[PDB]
């Protein structure tokens, strides 16, 4: 499902304005996933969408990602940055984003991918350590724990220049944040439900930041790093 | 009522992203909005939040707002860009304008401004003689009429610069395709549907642009020129 009032009005945005003129690379890899067990996780076609506008209008060049799978996101990033872009993806899999690697290669994008297996955590504290590193990201997407989401933020705003961006993946957690006290839910989302309304409420208050809540996909929080 | 799944869920947006980082006095002509005595078309609260982030993030300098009334986007577009730059405030035909320059005098930004009154088209074509009007402006904006933005686009794909990004309102048109020819859908909503369901087509085609239906609000469609 979507976030939108109609399945339907989800899809008119897809086949008018996503499907035609989309590379086609997305649309191998987006073919690939579907047949792996966890496709669930793969971000919809109108938010890569919007991540390669964004990436376009900001004129991004150096990035991070943490979470991977498969690479759609990753695949968009690459496709957008200029030749000579670099993104920092983090993934704690590996076997998955093999899986997806081949379309990347297939695109002639890989080039630009410094894959990094494992927990994205140790590596972002090792990466404080070194002022080096500070304020030396354009942009910075998101989209894997949750549970450990504010812990990111917490070296991130300082990873990420003033000029800004930090993308938080699933913010809206599939409306959930506003399911009534009786509709249970799946396990799993009932459980990262109280990280993200925590995650929320931190990011409306955070100072350091400006915001914006778009319900696009399963919802992404767009953070412009003001200090 | 939003596009969104329900009215909780685009509530919880407001609730947690908007209303607390809102800008002053976007309650102020948002509650003066309300007051108006036709109070006939829609005003989101979520558009501010957006507009803010995209003219901060595309470092909007020179822009152009075609289709005022009351002025709730042209306000945040004024509070959004530098205390440097100018709005071409284009115009619209009546001076709901009036109503709210109170509010956008009082939150003093009002000296960006370059409002006029009466038709555009007739503005566009005249700049457009002048080959030096022709890639001058950073962002505009359209929430005009609706048969005048195919009309406009011809016009304004030429005074946009690179990026330029140039967003037209109501692109959904509160869930433009519902149920074929059966659906309970007033003829006021049905005799525009045409223009959108078209423009939506066209600008889906356009080879100069890149475009993006996100959905906020009613619907924006934002466009960035790449030939
Ligand atoms: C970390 O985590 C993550 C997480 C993600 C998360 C992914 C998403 O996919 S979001 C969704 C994108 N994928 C999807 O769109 C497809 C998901 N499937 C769905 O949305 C569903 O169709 C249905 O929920 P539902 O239709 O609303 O139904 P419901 O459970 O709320 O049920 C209610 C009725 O069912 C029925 N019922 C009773 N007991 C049960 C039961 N045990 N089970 C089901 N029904 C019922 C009764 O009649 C209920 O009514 P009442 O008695 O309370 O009056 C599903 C939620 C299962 C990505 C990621 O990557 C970064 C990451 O890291
Ligand atoms: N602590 C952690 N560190 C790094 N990656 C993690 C992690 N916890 C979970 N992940 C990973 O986060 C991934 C992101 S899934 C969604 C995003 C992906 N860019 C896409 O568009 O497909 C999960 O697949 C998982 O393997
Ligand atoms: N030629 C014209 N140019 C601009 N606006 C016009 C117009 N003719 C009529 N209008 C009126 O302009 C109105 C704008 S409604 C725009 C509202 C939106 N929240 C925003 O601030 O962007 C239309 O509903 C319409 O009745
Ligand atoms: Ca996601
Ligand atoms: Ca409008």
């Amino acid at each position: 499902k979507s976030l939108l009032q109609s399945d339907a009005l989800y899809q008119y945005i897809l086949e008018t304005s996503v499907f035609p003129r989309e590379h086609e690379a997305m649309k191998e890899l987006r073919e690939v996933t579907a047949k792996h067990p966890w496709n669930i996780m793969t971000t919809s076609a109108d938010e890569g969408q919007f991540l390669s506008m964004l990436l376009k209008l900001i004129n991004a060049k150096n990035t991070m990602e943490i979470g991977v799978y498969t690479g759609y996101s990753l695949l968009a990033t690459a496709l957008a940055i200029p030749e000579d872009g670099k993104i920092l993806a983090m993934d704690i899999n590996k076997e998955n984003y093999e899986l997806g690697l081949p379309v990347i290669k297939k695109a002639g994008v890989d080039h630009k991918i410094d894959f990094r297996e494992g927990p994205a955590l140790p590596v972002l504290d090792e990466m404080i350590k070194d002022e080096k590193n500070h304020g030396s990201y354009d942009f910075i997407f998101v989209d894997a724990d949750k549970d450990n989401y504010l812990n990111y933020h917490k070296r991130l705003i300082d990873l990420v220049k003033v000029g800004g961006v930090i993308g938080y993946d699933n913010t809206l957690w599939n409306g959930s944040v506003v399911a009534p006290p009786d509709a249970p839910l799946r396990k799993y989302v009932r459980y990262y439900r109280d990280f993200v309304l925590e995650l929320n409420k931190a990011l409306a208050v955070d100072p350091r930041i400006e915001i914006c809540m778009l319900p696009v996909g399963d919802g992404i929080t767009i953070c412009r790093r003001i200090k």
